[PDB]
């Protein structure tokens, strides 16, 4: 299979750039350049890049230098024809930010982390970002004590109406996507899953500005289902941008490749996103990899694992297509009746009055008659594994 | 320390009456008689009771049947001077409701679901309850090509809506809390957490109308802080109600006694429940113990655990007073800086422009300084848990 | 693909018996006749069946009846073929056991407990069985006061000691497999993890005699590495049975088909036992499924689900194989120096003397120039998810 | 409380010495000197400091400053009257051990991490160690096809045995402690609890001189009962040292102050090795703490967190005896029949045959008159509990 800039597979970054420095170890990989990475995701099939302030200007560098590195920056996705489809901001490296940035106990590293992300917004702006990616990576705490919940989503919602009013007064038109994580590295992180992102935005001022950027593993790390939390951001519409990568369950955040975690949600989930509604995906944001080359590889390695996102998410495409097309799968969806779901419960028109008159709905109802059939639904999992099997 | 009826302890009747019958064994205890529940939880201290239909009313009970048992309910409620501040249905036992209820792939369960519930609100509405809570323990699946989960969010609507749209036109005023669990007996269950549960309840028709019944364990099978989605739930003001009980991380629903599981979380939420805004709770319900004495306890034991939720949650209360009243405390609070979290990040009549011009907040500010400063957040804690320990 | 007898696929009667009365709700499935299980699974490929005595003759039955039920079990076996490879004891059921069989508190349990098991010996002896599992799935403790372990692992010892006596003293040549589970039905199981039962073991008066039987999901529950730990346990020589199935991380004990679950570690899973060393497979026992057909399921739903099992088996194996004899994959198993562990570490003859004067293990060790070398273990994944796939 | 020298608290260098550098931002402490370390920890009452050969020596250090750095730290523990009770080598950080020291794919590794350890072996002998920890951090993988689990225990045992055999021949008289965990910063590490540890032990050349170093937050973040797997390592054992601290379930490792985590489970814990048999603790080996100061905190909460774990421990030990003679407790115990497991299951010179004659034990035994009675463990553990709290 080949990408396509319809695709539109995107990598931070921070990813193929990731030096391998965890928390047990030195780096074993060198610095990337930015140039570097412009032109060698090109070449793989990416059709943008992200990235986090800090990781294009380091953190402190002189407004010369700073501006220095955007040039060269601008010259490469030039050449490239990369597009720079969502920026975002680091609020979680520099010590000063150990409590948070925009819930940070401590005052003034609140107005600190407003500042830093209003000038993050404007090289957003500059190079076409359309959205902003909110990661509150030390929004949260370790002791219950310690942080009024309270008080903080006060101090979260203060800082996020100040970053839309700014927004669209300069006319910048970018989208907010929040992104949940339950842990780490605080020992509890505040709006812990893509429901408690949802539920918070809908407080907020503009919050037709507002949505989330759920992450595969995050999710996964307190072994929600992936696939379905997704499928109720679509129903609110909150779904603004996604990050894939794989993770197996509760433990520190692995983020793999794109579908070496739980392989079968990685399955239903492409499905989701690209057998939408009359064909087309339900879906229409960037498909951006927020994952890590292991720890294990060099270079070699980095290139290697970039390709192998954009395989794996092609392979479970082609086969979730194929899953669909199959007349026996439409066989066992009608058995199940998947799609039974959508008629409405209620007769057009018809109330509680009408309901209550209606014998059939429960004074004549055969329940045990009802309780004994069966939905068929092993066998239409077993078909879908088939399909990913390309036994089918 | 004793219980009052102003400390609204509350038990469903399938807690004290619970079997034991488990996945893996029989019924260990013998059938539990309502009157006596009604005058046993009168005697340890309970303000009120809560059932689903079908623990008070057998399934399937003729009229005359069920109106004898509701009569005698009814009579020893009047002795004992207990209430129903909360009523429910069971939409899980029986095999029609194999695949849910309101989310049922089979619209005639759909239509009876809605029925059944019907009936109980006329019920809990005849007993003066004021809460509706609805579990959804069936809505959710083991695969996921055999769940259409918008279709589903889509049902679970149409059905609350007219339940509101009912208790609306007949002048019930009935309040409706949804229960949120990840999984079991689903695989995964529509709207896993306090978050998912809340972010759907804004997109109903009366959303006033609509809350959260979050428990304890059922968080805690997700590894999430439960004091601190209590918080969130408090801020969006949709705390309706709470189950109280103990589990012990990720792992099936233990039902065990409020504080038995995670005692530093359960010292946390009632600090969080009663040392609120004035001095005064910051909640103001039922405290609400759904919970299961253990297989291997006979009926002496079960009210045994019974009185063991209650006290529980007033030694927690006691010691929770104690802590905030500690003068070392006090200055463990000011040292963190907790306090200063609820002071607005901006001046008043400060917006984007002011903080722009604010070069204090960021060309002059010295992160590097600010990030050598220690929160003391360890020492809070310490302190915190030797109150719990009665230590001081 | 067709499942032979040399595939050596087992079902146990609870499986496809299984009348699906989960820890909420009612049986949606009438019983299953034992003749009629022999039959269905004779039919679909089985070689063999197992049972707990309790699932072929119901608890209490008078010898009149047991004996007539194991006549027309024998000819059903004889009929078509199937055998019994392992027999097994229900001590968890009955309330009896509320406190475990081998360890209850009370000491007249554990005495019914070994007679229940030496009577099943004499069955599982006469049918040719020749492995008795023990789950010893009440065995344990919800608090941790309640239960003196080191005494509970005495009796545990002391009843498995007589067992061996017994079986050695009337010529039975079984062996014995300890079956770990981490939790469910108690909150805590004793002997958690195959780990935990390898030690254990090791301690009896004849080791040689006894083995685990480990379970896919079990291991699973606890989130660990379910082949990892089977290549441990063939390490030890310890694998005298196993029991496949399929689960979601930790959460309530699912029994899914195999393969339904964590499908990547059912593939390598699959690789380890049948691409053992010298071709043939690393093990020999019987494939046993311990699984439950979904409570939405009826009858056509229960034997869909068990040819699903096998068919999990047979396409995984087909991949698994195919993988191995790629001359692409080969080259990357070279290039990331999978089979150099199998080389010693010391040249032979070299001890500690030696080591110790070799510079080159050290003094002129280049750690940096190693450290710097990519193992390539992304693109070998990648290579194995490929042949998974059907993409190669 | 007052820690004395006899209560053998001890403290690893990097505990106290964690500059709080984690997998998501910079140190925010600046690096503590040995000798202050040395000192620091004598004042709060410590007996004892560990450490890894890199932790005291910085990697690449010249004969010269190695020596240098022994001298001076070998004066602190004269001056103080500290001793080093276990030493470790570092095996994990440097990038050469990518893919671990002992069981690295590649060789070279293999034969450098042995003489790494070695020549900590010598150093240890020198500074009065005891005991060997080894923590096998990076032995494991991220992909299972990568690693021959096999193979890897072949050369962990070749490893391990060389180790024995020189300690035996300089006349070092080392015992080793194998240290198991999960995950972290391997996707799965060999020997992932303390029942695998165990079981690897036992197949090493000279047994009697390994068992395990198990961490409370190891076993806690795959959800384990860690007074349980402690409480199976006595009975083997195997307890040759132990690592204290705080865990919130499957998550990343924590390293929380002890009973920070899990304060039911710290306490049990607390009980088991102090209330040993014959009033004496059942473990007599050091009691380290292997924890980390909260990133939040500057050297004064460390400090503080340092005199946490100690204050912690001895407010539980407190509580355990006060427990333990309580005669309500006692009363509690007896009823649950606690003690009862004590005594042999069978009479004494009691086998097979005359269990099989008795009829009492099977054809007379009233299953459902033994099964009806409770054995009071709510109340026993609701007893455990106010002690805890001190309200008793
Ligand atoms: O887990 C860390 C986050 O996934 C991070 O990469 C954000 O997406 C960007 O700040
Ligand atoms: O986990 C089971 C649920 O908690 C149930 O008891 C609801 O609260 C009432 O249906
Ligand atoms: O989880 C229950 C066990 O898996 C059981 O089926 C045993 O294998 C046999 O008693
Ligand atoms: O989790 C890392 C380990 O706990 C480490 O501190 C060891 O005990 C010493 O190598
Ligand atoms: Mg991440
Ligand atoms: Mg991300
Ligand atoms: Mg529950
Ligand atoms: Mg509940
Ligand atoms: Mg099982
Ligand atoms: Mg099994
Ligand atoms: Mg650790
Ligand atoms: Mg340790």
């Amino acid at each position: 299979v080949q990408a396509t800039r319809e695709d539109k597979f995107s990598f931070g970054l921070w990813t193929v750039g990731w030096q391998a420095r965890d928390a047990f170890g030195d780096a074993t990989r060198t610095a990337l350049d930015p140039v570097e990475a412009v032109h060698k995701l090109a070449e793989i099939g990416a059709y943008g890049i992200t990235f986090h302030d800090d990781d294009l200007v380091p953190f402190g560098s002189d407004a010369q230098t700073r501006d220095g590195i955007i040039a060269g920056f601008k010259k490469a996705l030039d050449e490239t024809g990369l597009i720079v489809p969502m920026v975002t901001t680091n609020l979680f490296t520099h010590p000063v930010f150990k409590d948070g940035g925009f819930t940070s106990n401590d005052r003034s590293v609140r107005r600190y982390a407003i500042r830093k992300v209003l000038r993050q917004m404007d090289l957003g702006a500059e190079l076409g970002a359309k959205t902003l990616v909110l990661w509150g990576g030390r929004e949260g705490a370790e002791y219950d004590s310690a942080k009024d919940v309270s008080a903080a989503l006060d101090r979260y919602r203060e800082a996020l109406n100040l970053l839309a009013q700014y927004s669209e007064d300069r006319g910048y038109g970018l989208r907010f996507a929040i992104e949940p994580k339950p842990n780490e590295p605080r020992g509890d992180i505040l709006l812990p899953t893509a429901g408690h992102a949802i539920a918070f935005v809908q407080e907020l001022e503009r919050p037709e500005l507002f949505g989330i950027n759920p992450e595969t593993g995050h999710e996964q790390m307190s072994n929600l289902n992936f696939t379905q939390g997704i499928a109720q951001a679509l129903w609110h519409k909150k779904l603004f941008h996604i990050d894939l990568n794989g993770q197996h369950g509760p433990k520190f955040d692995q983020d793999l490749v794109f579908g070496h975690g739980d392989l079968l949600n990685a399955f239903s989930l492409v499905d989701l996103l690209e057998n939408g509604p009359d064909g087309a995906p339900a879906y229409d944001g960037p498909r951006h990899f927020d994952y890590k080359p292991s720890r294990t590889e060099d270079y070699d390695g980095v290139w290697e694992s970039a390709k192998a996102n954009i395989r794996m998410y092609l392979l479970l495409k082609e086969r979730a297509k194929a899953f669909r097309a199959d007349p026996e799968v439409q066989e066992a969806l009608a058995a199940s009746k998947v799609a039974e779901l959508k008629t409405p419960t209620l007769n057009p028109g018809e109330g509680y009055a009408e309901l209550l008159a209606d014998r059939s709905a429960f004074e004549d109802y055969d329940a045990d008659a009802v309780g004994a059939k069966g939905f068929g639904f092993v066998k239409l999992n077993q078909l879908a594994i088939e399909h990913l099997l390309g036994a089918r």
